[PDB]
């Protein structure tokens, strides 16, 4: 884990974040990052291997007022699966069937609180055959994620600021 | 975990919370938030002194906690003015030799602190007796900072 601390750069320690995901049953991996007090999602500091296309989309949509576990982020600091229970409006919904054409299905959402008041996530998907063989596997990893995401916050915050 | 979050009162929260960090190993717990919300089971007689000797701008767990996320372990290392170890000696009169301190930084900006202290004979014990529950820790940290902020304020 505090092989994040050591990496030099942004380069090096995204490229970490990636074998350490990856090695935990991960495929898809974000993590992203903004200061304190600003709701530029666009603009964040964004690591990993998402599909740029589902990102550049993302942002003309304006789906960070959409995403539910963007609004979740900014409350709460606990995780929140991409289970279809969070998917309740009929625009959310929409934006499930979007996500999902980008391989983005079965996952969930760690919100990241650092001490400097930055905000973000990390979030993994997993791919999975179904919600109760994703639900299982990301229980089992939850403990390891848990700590996971808070060395990621606590390097990435250091990298980036 | 779970019941943390169907508290619906400050009572029965630090009751379970209280009973989780004992379950755990530890014997006395503080947890602090500010916007201070105070619950545990410290010597009451060390929330003073401390308050007293302003010893907020000498401990290093202070410090640390305003400035990351990760738990930072009790030790003399970090003690290692000369009132940095009066204030180590002062603790370990209070019962608080070998703990953590888990930072705590909520989703509305709160700020605080989960410390536990454990009772133990050496540092190796102390260190394995924290580390063995650390995955664990780390979560009820969270569910405590997510619920507590929720009826703290
Ligand atoms: O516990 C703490 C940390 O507390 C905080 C920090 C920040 C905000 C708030 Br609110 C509370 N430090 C000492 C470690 C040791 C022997 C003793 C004391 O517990
Ligand atoms: O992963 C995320 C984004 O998280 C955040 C939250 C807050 C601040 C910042 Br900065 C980033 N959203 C979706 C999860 C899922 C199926 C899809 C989407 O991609």
């Amino acid at each position: 884990f505090l092989e994040l601390e050591r990496s030099s750069g942004k380069l090096e320690w995204s490229a970490i974040l990636q074998k350490m995901a990856s090695d935990l049953g991960f495929s898809k991996i974000l993590f992203g990052l903004l200061p304190k007090d600003s709701q530029d999602y666009e603009n964040a500091f964004i690591v990993g291997n998402y599909p740029a296309a589902w990102r550049e989309h993302y942002d003309r949509a304006g789906y960070a007022r959409v995403d539910p576990t963007v609004s979740h982020c900014t409350q709460s600091v606990l995780p929140i699966f991409w289970e279809p229970s969070i998917y309740q409006t009929r625009k959310q919904h929409e934006f499930f069937e979007e996500a999902s054409a980008a391989g983005l299905v079965y996952g969930l959402t760690m919100p990241l609180h650092g001490a400097r008041g930055e905000l973000g996530a990390l979030s993994l998907s997993v791919e999975a055959e179904n919600r109760a063989e994703a639900n299982r596997f990301m229980e089992s990893v939850l403990p390891t994620l848990w700590m996971l995401k808070d060395y990621a916050l606590q390097s990435g915050a250091g990298l980036a600021f």
